[PDB]
């Protein structure tokens, strides 16, 4: 099963294409827009998957970051 | 302890966004080239970890695609032409 560091990557990659596809819903075609929305879904449920087994990782491993900081948008783009 | 589709989720988002560092890397004065190139080392080695999983979660007779499929570079099968 796979490395902590491994999911770490994983976890930061989904979180922030789904970031990435939200902002262009809004000037997207509707057709176009409302495809994307349901393959949005699918990948809500592969980032649960995800942080079931990160979790479990935390209570195995030691120096692994709390869930909640993988996930946080990064500020560089909110400020 | 994931589910394939968990895992091609996960492959395809790895591959996506390094795609999108690759092109930052290659257009005029990439800024923090050092650490853009810092970063794509801990891709790479997410990614080899994220495929041998996916191939051990394979039936023996599986219908699920082959590993090279989920990580092709989409404009490789683009074609554009003109009206004449």
């Amino acid at each position: 099963n796979l490395k902590p560091q491994t999911l770490m990557v994983a976890i930061q990659c989904v979180a922030a294409r789904t970031r990435e596809l939200d902002a262009q819903l809004q000037n997207d075609d509707p057709q176009n827009a409302a495809e994307l929305e349901q393959l949005l879904v699918g990948y809500d449920l592969a980032a649960d998957d995800l942080k079931n087994a990160y979790e479990q990782a935390l209570g195995q491993y030691s120096g692994l970051p709390p869930y909640d900081r993988l996930i946080e948008e990064p500020a560089s783009l909110e400020h």
